[PDB]
């Protein structure tokens, strides 16, 4: 069983993983695949790796202790993209489209 606080949390993941909001989401979707996408740097400047995906495996697992556990991993995952990327480049557009609903949907968890 999952916490309350973490029902609510895998409520928000859920959502983020959702049609909703795939116009925006869907980079977040699994782990950043460096050789397809030619960074043959991204594993030099971003040694933590996190997405939407990996924060599903370890709520599937249940191995958040907590809300604050969760939401350390989900601003990982936008923070890797904001340290990676010129801030004008199209993906960070889309992290903070991503986090605008991330960070609402968590401060509004009772
Ligand atoms: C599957 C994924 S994961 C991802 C991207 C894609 C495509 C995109 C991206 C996503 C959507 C749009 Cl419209 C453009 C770019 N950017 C890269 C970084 C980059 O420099 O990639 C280009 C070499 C520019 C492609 C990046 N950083 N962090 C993440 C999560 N991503």
């Amino acid at each position: 069983k999952l916490s309350e606080h973490l029902r609510y949390c895998d409520s928000i993941l859920r959502e983020m993983l959702s049609k909703k909001h795939a116009a925006y989401a869907w980079p977040f979707y699994k782990p950043v695949d460096a050789e397809a996408l030619e960074l043959h740097d991204y594993h030099d400047i971003i040694k933590h790796p996190m997405d939407l995906s990996t924060v599903k495996r370890k709520m599937d697992g249940r191995e958040y202790p907590d809300a604050q556990g969760f939401a350390a991993d989900v601003r990982l995952m936008f923070s890797n993209c904001y340290k990676y990327n010129p801030p004008d480049h199209e993906v960070v557009a889309m992290a903070r489209k991503l986090q605008d609903v991330f960070e609402m949907r968590f401060a509004k968890m009772p």
